[PDB]
């Protein structure tokens, strides 16, 4: 039963360790490894900031050409949870370094392909703190 | 090796994001916390607010206004993997001001039923 396998502790490092991949790429945009870790489907797909991508190719291209500007932020608050041993949600709050009035939220889910953890979706925004 | 879009998975959890869309328009809160899953690490990140927990989302569910408005969807991805969790993704416009909401949300295959462990929703401008 799924509801009794909740953050079961290996699966949890396992995942976890991938997120910390994924921030560090993403800080210093190493677009190879932001690109090895999303689920290279047709169906994936990420709803950034600014824009929405559907399917990988999309999401690859999208990286290719994106400026490094502006990407370095403080994460405020973490929740990464596994179900089983082959998915997760990983959930974080974070505030640009640049940006003053404003708070980012980043979700994605993760599943367990055959070459490992890959992001499946994904969504990041911004929102006005009161 | 995880199956995509089993055809009974993806009708079934197909069915309770209708569900819940149903739930949002008619402000029925009650739906809307059903399918929700009832746990401490559930959260949602809303167009305004974070919410924390089941007990958070619940509470500010119940309390908040009878202003969720209706919506054109532009695009509906739900792709299911094995029998026991999905995504589902939509892009929409709310028939207000010019911008492109996005909500996403991740399901799970409880004992009780299918259930949102994590939903997200924002809304931005994009260029026409």
């Amino acid at each position: 039963m799924l509801e009794m396998q909740i953050n079961l502790p290996e699966v949890h490092a396992e995942v976890t360790a991938q997120f910390v991949r994924y921030e560090k790429a993403l800080t210093s945009n190493d677009t190879a490894v932001l690109n090895e870790l999303f689920w290279n489907s047709p169906q994936t797909l990420r709803y950034g900031a600014t824009e929405n991508l559907y399917g990988y190719e999309a999401i690859a291209g999208f990286r290719a050409t994106r400026s490094p500007n502006n990407l370095e932020r403080e994460i405020v608050r973490t929740v990464i949870t596994t179900y089983g041993h082959d998915f997760a949600t990983a959930n974080i709050e974070f505030r640009r370094l640049s940006h003053s009035q404003l708070t980012g939220r980043q979700s994605q889910t993760w599943m367990r392909t055959s070459q490992g953890w890959r992001v499946v979706a994904a969504h990041v925004s911004l929102i006005a703190l009161p």
